[PDB]
């Protein structure tokens, strides 16, 4: 679900985790023509969830073969989440955004963990914040 803070920061906030029902089948993220992330969706079995982030941007895709996971998760940030590659299980990567700004790497603590859910912030253009919720699938 998506939400908003008291404060006198600027953001709001969403987290979408594995309902209850089938882990993360596919990943759809939007990107604007300047080449940053606008929002996210995550598909849980076959539903697609709710929209998370900022309206606009064409829709990009990663679709997962059936038992392939998101086992870790390149990207790269300004002001706003600029880039994510998403590599899996089965040795497949794919890109979205453009590569600018710092760098960081997420990964599960336990090996064997796959990505199951997301949580961040969004604000203007996109998304400012993210994270990842990791759990053992099967």
């Amino acid at each position: 679900g998506s939400g908003q803070m008291f404060g006198n920061g600027k953001g709001s906030y969403f987290i979408t985790s594995k309902d209850n029902e089938t882990g993360i089948t596919g990943i759809r993220v939007f990107v604007g023509p300047v080449g940053l992330i606008k929002s996210i969706q995550v598909r849980y079995g076959s539903s697609w969830s709710e929209k998370y982030g900022i309206p606009g941007g064409k829709a990009h895709e990663l679709i997962l073969h059936p038992g392939e996971h998101i086992i870790s998760i390149y990207g790269r940030y300004r002001t706003f989440l600029q880039h994510v590659t998403l590599i899996t299980n089965q040795g497949r990567s794919a890109s979205f955004g453009l590569e600018t700004g710092k760098g960081f790497f997420a990964a599960p603590n336990l090996t064997g963990q796959v990505l199951e859910g997301v949580y961040g912030q969004f604000w203007l253009y996109g998304i400012t914040g993210i994270g990842f919720t990791w759990g053992f699938p099967r």
